[PDB]
């Protein structure tokens, strides 16, 4: 087997999990630690439902920018035996577009789930339902409800958190290295 399919099988095996919020199914990503990432509007409670468990949230942080703008992510601190592979390295330390990237997804409803979604372009800013969202990316790509909290990746980097799409495009809040240190 080969390098990018290796990588991203093994993100699927360390780092990529089925989850369940009150606002239904994501796809969560483990950076490090007991540290990992949503979409802001998964709306994460006391509680997170991961793959097999109820798992208790000790802490919750919504990343805004310097304009206090919305960047669509939430960090979440888990109270698990579990420390996560720390990918931080595969993260770069400025958001960075790619060519033919690939959104990994991993939900109950789509299990460890490939989808090429190509190029990745910076975007900036993006509305959504009302919420006005900094530093995207965008995908030409029809993406769909349930795959919010997909990954996207290429050539062992990950580069953004999928949170939207308009039935053509979608669009990702992007990846930077000190949202994680
Ligand atoms: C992922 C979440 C989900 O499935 O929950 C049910 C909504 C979903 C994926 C996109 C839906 C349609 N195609 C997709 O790729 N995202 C959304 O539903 C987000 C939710 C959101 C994001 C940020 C703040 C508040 C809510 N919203 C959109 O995709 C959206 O509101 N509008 C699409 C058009 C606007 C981008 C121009």
């Amino acid at each position: 087997m080969g390098p990018s399919l290796d990588f991203a099988l093994s993100l699927l095996r360390r780092n990529v999990r089925q989850v369940q919020t009150d606002q239904g199914h994501f796809t969560m990503l483990g950076v490090r630690d007991r540290l990992a990432v949503l979409p802001r509007h998964s709306q994460p409670g006391k509680t997170i439902w991961i793959e097999h468990k109820l798992v208790n949230i000790l802490d919750a942080v919504e990343l805004v920018d310097e304009q206090g703008v919305n960047l669509e992510l939430t960090l979440i601190t888990l109270d698990t035996n579990e420390k996560f592979r720390d990918i931080t390295k595969f993260i770069p330390e400025n958001i960075s577009t790619a060519s033919d990237a690939t959104l990994v997804i991993n939900t109950e409803h789509m299990p460890s789930m490939f989808v090429p979604v190509g190029d990745v372009v910076q975007y900036g800013f993006l509305n959504l339902s009302g919420k006005p969202t900094h530093r995207t990316m965008m995908y030409n790509f029809p993406t769909k409800a349930g795959q919010c909290g997909g990954v996207v990746t290429s050539v062992g980097k990950v580069i953004g958190i999928h949170i939207g799409g308009n039935g053509r495009q979608g669009f990702c809040a992007g990846l930077k290295r000190s949202y994680f240190a």
